[PDB]
């Protein structure tokens, strides 16, 4: 499957690298370390969308990035791996609000699957793309479920194209 | 195929973004703009065996710095950093002389996950076939890409680990 290769590469080539570094990168962020509501990476997995999170939910906006990890990989001495912090503002019946700060990003391989459906040379119809997205979510779920270094450091968020509601509910 | 998804992702998520920017990043480098004359990304494609550190493998290859980074809003990450490294090659010649070259060279990172998929549900011969399919598909993708034309060189090789400098200098001289 196309999705199985994208899922394993997403683990070996990214999550396995950054998730063991996440807590250290947070603690180095003088601006965010005391603000971060939850110390996990929230990975958005839209099934029919597509990459700006604010355009998916107006209550979520980017406010800053964590300090980058510099990793020697692929002949690149200091390749940059950094996460983004997003602020969630939940309006209430009182007319009041309450703010949260989450480390959240889209699953990047899903963006390539969408790009593969917009070019016929990639041999991916819209129907086949939606199936491969589901296969990607399932394979990535079982890979991370058996991971030692990533244990307790992530949260997968599959949804159909509400994000702020899901994130706030999961934190509670 | 597994290799087809990795090749398309390598194009849509990287090459299609950085190759149209490469010329500009080179010209923005005060130190490297006149030292790098092959203004293209040399992509190493190890086929048989595969460490990813280029400079410790060959005493003639040394990392001497980075180009200016490209910043692209992507996947919810604002200003995600895409940056190339520059390697200096000091090539001894048979007559005792030395010649100095500068290259933008890097490994095709998706191949690293293919080797990781095997050395930790993919047999060795299955990996070798998927690597071959990745190279073929990537060659086809880039051959039809107008925004990547003249900006790349694909280098399939065994993985000769201490022969990269020989391969790069030969390719510069169109050998
Ligand atoms: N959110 C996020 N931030 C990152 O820094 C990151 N780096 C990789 N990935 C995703 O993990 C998976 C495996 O990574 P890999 O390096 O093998 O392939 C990458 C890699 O070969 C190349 N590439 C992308 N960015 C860079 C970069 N900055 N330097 C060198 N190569 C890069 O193009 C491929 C696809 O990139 P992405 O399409 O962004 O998704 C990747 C991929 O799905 C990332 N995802």
């Amino acid at each position: 499957n196309v999705a199985d290769g994208l899922a394993w590469s997403y683990y070996f080539g990214y999550l396995r690298l950054v998730l063991p570094r996440l807590e250290l990168r947070i603690s180095e962020s003088e601006y965010f370390r005391h603000k971060i509501t939850d110390r996990k990476l929230f990975i958005l997995l839209p099934k029919t969308c597509f990459d700006d999170i604010e355009q998916a939910d107006s209550r979520v906006k980017w406010v800053g990035n964590l300090p980058e990890s510099k990793i020697n990989r692929g002949g690149i001495k200091e390749r940059s791996y950094k996460h983004a912090v997003h602020e969630i503002v939940m309006p209430f019946p009182d007319g009041t609000e309450e703010k949260y700060h989450f480390i959240v990003e889209y699953a990047t391989p899903l963006m390539s699957l969408y790009d593969m459906s917009r070019f016929t040379d990639a041999q991916l119809t819209g129907s086949e793309r939606d199936h491969q997205v589901v296969l990607f979510i399932r394979k990535l779920t079982e890979i991370l479920g058996k991971s030692e270094e990533c244990k307790g450091r992530y949260e997968l968020i599959p949804f159909s194209g509400k994000i702020a509601d899901i994130l706030v509910a999961l934190h509670n």
